[PDB]
């Protein structure tokens, strides 16, 4: 979208992830992040110790035969004040057919359980349409993660989808 | 059904329609619901501007002689996480023959379009095979509909079918 297409009251916005992490963009695609009896709505809290496993995720999609990729990121890291790590990569589910979920996509980078020592961290999880299936693949490493990068070099376009909970150390 | 016969990871159980709207039942019956160039196939993304007019559908049907009833409901209001409204009438068509689609049917409860302003809403069709044409009748007014008890008080028995879109505001 256009700068003057943005609405600056938006949860993405005033979070800073539209802005940090994500270029400014309108929602168009179902994100269902589930922990225990908690979806991810932004800015809900979630402790460490409720988010040691991977979330159910289910998502939408715009025609069946579409295929997406979801990025969990934690942008604060080691913290949000000095966060010359950003962004964490925690996992990165490919090639999740339309209107399934992460089971039925390939999972190229594992699930580590974020474990804040120092503030309160974001965490976010993003949704990006690919152009095809097999098409998007993992980096060498977790830290100093790009999204913004990753989605030009895989022509992922914006996000149709985000959603961030925030946590601290218990 | 029978719970020893239900498969736990079909597509209306993980979206919680079967549960929250319908009991478990057995898919018989075609149900083509097409919103511009996309049919309605569980968990699709639509807008609110993309669901502005009546959808075109189309039915399948087990016998000529047979008459069908389609329900569209929105059990995620005024919002999912607080659905106190559940679930909202949005359209009812009866005697429906077998084969054809709405135009061909009693429009008894016109459309309304979903217009979602708080969360993201599943947006459901549901088809049930009537005893006999003129014997389903329309509720008092939309909101607070129990699908369940109009198929007992109609006779209808389990659906024959059933498909959901999701939908949030733009």
């Amino acid at each position: 979208i256009s700068h003057m297409s943005i609405n600056i009251r938006d949860p993405l916005i005033v979070s800073r992830v539209v802005g940090d992490v994500l270029d400014p963009f309108n929602r168009s695609i179902t994100l269902k992040v589930t922990y225990g009896q908690r979806e991810v709505t932004n800015g809900l809290d979630l402790r460490p110790s409720q988010v040691q496993n991977k979330p159910r995720v289910e998502i939408g999609g715009e025609d069946l035969r579409n295929f997406y990729t979801l990025v969990m990121v934690d942008p604060d890291v080691p913290s949000p004040s000095n966060p010359h790590l950003r962004e964490y990569l925690h996992w990165l589910v490919t090639d999740i057919p339309a209107t399934t979920g992460t089971t039925f996509g390939n999972e190229i980078v594992s699930y580590e359980n974020p474990s804040p020592t120092a503030g309160i961290h974001r965490v976010v999880f993003i949704l990006f349409r690919q152009l095809g299936r097999q098409t998007v693949y993992a980096p060498g490493w977790r830290q100093n993660f790009n999204t913004r990068e990753f989605a030009e070099i895989y022509n992922l376009g914006l996000p149709v989808a985000a959603v961030f909970y925030n946590s601290q150390r218990e």
